């Protein structure tokens, strides 16, 4: 199994260096004879001769075209010839491109900026993570002494664990008793520890969360001048620090650094992600954070400390499960797209498809276009982008659509080499957008989407047939990633620093959305009778008015495979749900209850970051009257109690505790006991009465006595309680004075 691939320079010559897993053991294979090259369209052959004599230089050398050979090639469904240049070391083309394009007889230049390694793969046609091997993953974490005064780097490394199938350990500087932890005299016997240990087990594979931007950059500082060398690197080598975007990534060569960070970002959407935060949601339950305590056990030798290394080792098992859960899709994701997964489980979907295309390319002999410039870049920038029926219904169907986008970019060939063509005997228009598509001959995108497809339904075949867990789980995730790449061509369309950007595409793609959303909707209605509710870009909410339950779940299936035989292309309906009962407020903002009573709604709960239990509660049970009971009145009717028991001080003070100047405040009676406060801690505080602005004196739960302290009716009633269910009430007709 090929795990990655990069290159060393000797005597001014590159070598291709490509570190594989086969079997047990490690190999590296090299290549002394791959060239870079780029690309030319010159107006007139003649200009070679003169071509072959430009110049740079690099480390004071000069540097020169080697070969020069004339090709044939396709550029947007058009044959044409251009002159491919050859080159000695990679770093040879960033130096000399630029002359050669403004160079009289040039029309352009191309491919003069895909990284050699990458380029190797593509043309050698290797494709990463393909076997069936089992490679040994380990986690890290490192901890260090809060010095206030920051001069990042300055002061050591209090604790360091990792975690693998066989336990998870920490080890320390310090003495701490625990069936678990490791005590060493310095910290820098700690570190030579540390590298002792990977050295053993030798992983394939180091997870980390956001070690690209901290544990990397730190283990490495602080051993400058601890005077150690920490070295990781099958090959002998230091952590490769690099540069990304505006931040940073780390690399360790032999190995493969997983930084969940970056996947979990993308993967998982959450209003403030962190470690103990993205652990709950991903399976069951809690963990501890923010800690000041690593000053206590600063100050005091006994414990406090014995607490914060059970923090320890949970951060690292925290990190080897939940690495062991995003694991699988990125691989799948490696191997589909043919790119490493230490690049791919960094970028974004967009560069995923373009990877994808640059491949396909090279295979088809077909010449890439080049990503935009400045103002290219400035341009693309300008972006693109009924009404819900009110009160409340029952016996909901909701009908889906199966792959539209992809699905319009096949039977209609959209594709930037297919768009408004000469002399096209054979075509179809775009709705409103009026933009002609060639039809005497298949598109680029259209083709390999098409292929893409197909060959997800074979993945299935396969997967409901086999019996054995392991490949049946296998063959699931390849056959998902397909699925997330080919939902991502329409995206990249009007991606501005895509290469093959098509905005006529785009805009296209979106009206033939429309149109045939709109003709399904009339067809349900004029002949079987049912009235849509809701509509999204995809499905949408329909009944039968005054109709059985029954009757509405067959007479949609009748409406289903009678409309599918009249779609055209690959296009299809597909059943989705029922429900019970349901409104629609606006366009994007819903509530739904299924036969089991689960409630879902979208755009109506809680998105604040200072929530309270009792204005999460009242709310719950608003949408219960009307959603499981259908009892508007009975809703209101709620909304008065709880605000008359909260104006009258009798709610119980323990649902009304808050987390994350009212804060101001709170870092008084906190900076007492000694404790200070910085950006990331925590906060959980309720309201009292005060001398001034309604919410601005407030006080740690701690110090709460039901004598000494009374609690600010009104900041619960008119701050938190009531913008919690405003919204929802609003639709049924009240306003924020029928609820006091
Ligand atoms: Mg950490
Ligand atoms: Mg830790």
């Amino acid at each position: 199994m090929i795990l990655d691939a990069d290159y060393i320079t000797e005597d001014g010559k590159p070598v291709i260096r490509v570190f594989k897993k086969e079997k047990g053991e490690f190999k590296i294979d090299y290549d002394r004879d791959f060239e870079p090259y780029i690309y030319a369209l010159l107006k007139d052959d003649s200009a070679i001769e003169d071509i072959k004599k430009i110049t740079a230089e690099r480390h004071g050398t000069t540097v020169r075209v080697t070969r020069a050979e004339r090709v044939k090639k396709k550029f947007l469904g058009r044959p044409v010839e251009v002159w491919k240049l050859y080159f000695t070391h990679p770093q040879d083309v960033p130096a000399i491109r630029d002359k050669i394009r403004e160079h009289p007889a040039v029309v352009d230049i191309y491919e003069y900026d895909i990284p050699f390694a990458k380029r190797y793969l593509i043309d050698r046609g290797l494709i990463p993570m393909e076997g069936d091997e089992e490679l040994r993953m380990l986690a890290f974490d490192i901890e260090t002494l809060y010095h206030e005064g920051e001069e990042f780097g300055e002061g050591p490394i209090l604790m360091i664990s990792y975690a693998d199938e066989e336990g998870a350990r920490v080890i320390t500087w310090k003495n701490i008793d625990l069936p678990y932890v490791e005590s060493v005299s310095t910290e820098k016997e700690m570190i030579k520890r540390f590298l002792k240990v990977i050295q053993e087990k030798d992983p394939d594979v180091l997870i980390t969360y956001n070690g690209d931007n901290f544990d990397f950059a730190y283990l490495k500082k602080r051993s400058e001048m601890l005077g150690v060398k920490f070295i990781l690197g099958r090959d002998g080598s230091e952590p490769k620090i690099q540069r990304m975007g505006d931040r940073f990534a780390v690399e360790v060569k032999g190995r493969i650094h997983f930084d969940l960070y970056p996947v979990i970002r993308r993967t998982i959407n959450l209003p403030t992600y962190t470690l103990e935060t993205v652990y709950e949601p991903v399976f069951g339950q809690p963990k501890e954070k923010v800690y000041a305590e690593e000053i206590a056990r600063a100050w005091e030798s006994g414990e406090g400390l014995e607490r914060v290394a059970r923090y320890s080792m949970e951060d690292a098992k925290a990190t080897y499960e939940l690495g062991k859960e995003f694991f699988p899709m990125e691989a799948q994701l490696s191997r589909l797209v043919g790119q490493s997964l230490w690049d791919v489980s960094r970028s974004s979907t967009g560069n995923l498809v373009e990877w994808f295309l640059l491949r396909k390319a090279y295979e088809r002999n077909d010449v890439a276009p080049n990503k935009p410039d400045e103002r290219e870049l400035a341009r693309r920038t300008e972006s693109y982008a009924k009404e819900p029926e009110k009160g409340l219904w029952e016996n909901i169907v909701y009908l889906d659509y199966k792959s539209l986008y992809p699905s319009i970019i096949i039977t209609h060939n959209v594709s930037p080499d297919t768009l408004n063509r000469e002399g096209c005997r054979e075509y179809d228009v775009a709705p409103q957008v009026g933009h002609r598509f060639c039809k005497d001959f298949p598109g680029f995108i259209p083709s390999l989407l098409g292929d893409l497809l197909e060959e997800r339904q074979k993945v299935k075949k396969k997967m409901k047939a086999t019996v054995d867990p392991i490949e049946r789980k296998l063959l699931d995730y390849r056959q998902r990633a397909i699925k997330i790449l080919a939902n991502s061509y329409y995206g990249y369309y009007a991606y501005a620093n895509a290469r093959w950007y098509c905005r006529e595409c785009a805009e296209s793609v979106t009206a033939w959305g429309r149109q045939y959303i709109e003709t399904t909707m009339r067809e349900i209605e004029e002949k079987f009778g049912f009235k849509v509710l809701y509509a999204d870009t995809d499905g949408f909410f329909a009944t039968i008015p005054g109709a059985d339950a029954e009757t509405v779940k067959n007479k949609a299936k009748e409406f289903l495979n009678y409309i599918n035989p009249r779609l055209p292309g690959l296009l299809e309906l597909e059943y989705e749900g029922f429900y019970r009962r349901g409104f629609f407020v606006t366009k994007k903002k819903y509530a739904v209850i299924d036969e089991e009573d689960k409630i879902t709604t979208r755009g109506l709960e809680i998105v604040r970051r200072d929530w309270s239990e009792i204005a999460k509660e009242t709310q719950a049970r608003v949408l219960e009257a009307i959603l499981k009971h259908g009892d508007v009145e009975e809703a209101v009717r709620i909304v008065k109690e709880v605000t008359e028991k909260l104006s009258r001080h009798e709610v119980p003070p323990e649902k009304l505790v808050i987390y994350e100047g009212p804060h101001v405040a709170v870092a008084k009676r906190l900076a007492a006991r000694g404790i200070k406060i910085r950006p990331g801690t925590v906060i959980s505080y309720i309201v009292l009465k005060g001398p001034g602005r309604v919410g601005d004196r407030a006080i740690p739960f701690d110090e709460f006595d039901p004598a000494k302290h009374r609690y600010d009716a009104e900041y619960y009633i008119e701050n938190q309680v009531l913008p919690a269910v405003e919204r929802i009430l609003r639709a049924f007709g009240y306003r924020k004075e029928d609820l006091r």
